[PDB]
């Protein structure tokens, strides 16, 4: 079993789901017990040594409260990260000077010290989001908690203006799971 | 009442390892690639290595002794060093395992990644201006736009090596290069002492093999 997207579980844009994939006789029993009760909501992919897979759609509010999903196949059961929530701390980076002489500059924002790893972090300028955007997965840190970074990408011309971006990360343990840092030249 | 001995069902596999990229890339170092054979049934132990490089056999690796595993199996490991000239220009290196308990030989093949290199992009980034509050900040150093992915990043300060810091996995960035960030964690007050850090970065794309990047405070 495969845990949802964070962003899925932590927005209310998107629809989370619980994934069950079967690697390496095509019949196989999928029995999915959402916390003990037995669910018949859940869709089995088609198969493709071939590869089954099974999708259980999970409210928001089931996932972000911990209820755990079972699989039946082999018994299988996830959950969320049972650790105690730490809460992101996000700073932002401009881009160094010895990058200032390119055409396009690195925004970095830095966003440590959170627990669990499960989160989100996307960029945006002027209301509208950024294309030329990636985020390195998060890196266990030597205390227990996780840390990461995400490099916006931006020509050189929109950071020489006054041009305002901001670094928007959603963690569980934030307030209205969403929190925002802004970053620009002066 | 105990129970039998393992049931060891199956066959021995094999995993061939690539050189360690500081040891490719730095002349104080031996890299070596290493041919792994695990699940080495007890009833036969002997293990026969054939080393190919690129198609030639080779008859210069060592062979380290077998390690019994705590789930009662061994473990034979086999080492041929390499000369940093050949595994930098891709030479392919074929591990040949001979075994009583499998059927026909397994052969694996490890080799250095084949794409157009790419010169990385090293930049210091100073600690956030809300970072200077906590009694520890935060040195970042960005990597950038390199290919292949094999890489080595460490820190150092007078002279002498850091320990104490983090580096995320190479990240694939929109241009088919790669790019990753190292976090070292230093006390503010070393960091308002004026203290020099240094970000070195090991690439085989880069001049020497070798670059730094310093970081102090204005
Ligand atoms: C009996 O036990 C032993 C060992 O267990 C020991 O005792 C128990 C009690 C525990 O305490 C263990 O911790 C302890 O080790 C069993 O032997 C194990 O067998 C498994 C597989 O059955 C092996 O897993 C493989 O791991 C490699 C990478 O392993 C690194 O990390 C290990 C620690 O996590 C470390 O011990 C390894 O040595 C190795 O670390 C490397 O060490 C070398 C030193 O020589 C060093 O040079 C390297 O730098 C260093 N590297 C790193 C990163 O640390 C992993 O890569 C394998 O995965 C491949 O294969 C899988 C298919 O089985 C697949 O699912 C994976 O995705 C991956 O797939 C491959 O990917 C490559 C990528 O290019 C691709 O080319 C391939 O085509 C692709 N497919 C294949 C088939 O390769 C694999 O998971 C353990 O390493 C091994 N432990 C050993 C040898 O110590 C034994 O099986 C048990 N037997 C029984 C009967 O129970
Ligand atoms: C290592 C790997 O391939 N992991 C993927 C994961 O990223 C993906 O989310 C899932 C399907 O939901 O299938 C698996
Ligand atoms: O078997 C392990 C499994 O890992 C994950 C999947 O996306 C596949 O890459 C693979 O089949
Ligand atoms: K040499």
């Amino acid at each position: 079993l495969f845990p949802p997207k964070p962003k899925d579980t932590l927005m209310i844009s998107r629809t989370p789901e619980v994934t069950c994939v079967v690697v390496d006789d095509p019949e196989v029993k999928f029995n999915w017990y959402v916390d003990g009760v037995e669910v018949h909501n859940a869709k089995t992919k088609p198969r493709e040594t071939y590869r089954v897979v099974s999708v259980l759609t999970v409210l928001h509010q089931d996932w972000l409260n911990g209820k755990e999903y079972e699989c039946k196949v082999i018994e299988k059961t996830i959950s969320k990260a049972k650790g105690q929530p730490r809460e992101p701390q996000v700073y932002t980076l401009p881009p160094s000077r010895d990058e200032l002489t390119k055409n396009q500059v690195s925004l970095t924002c830095l966003v440590k010290g959170f627990y669990p790893s499960d989160i989100a972090v996307e960029w945006e300028s002027n209301g509208r989001p950024e294309n030329n955007y990636k985020t390195t997965p998060p890196v266990l840190d030597s205390d227990g908690s996780f840390f990461l970074y995400s490099k916006l990408t931006v020509d050189k011309s929109r950071w020489q203006q006054g041009n305002v971006f901001s670094c928007s990360v959603m963690h569980e343990a934030l307030h209205n799971h969403y929190t925002q840092k802004s970053l620009s030249l002066s």
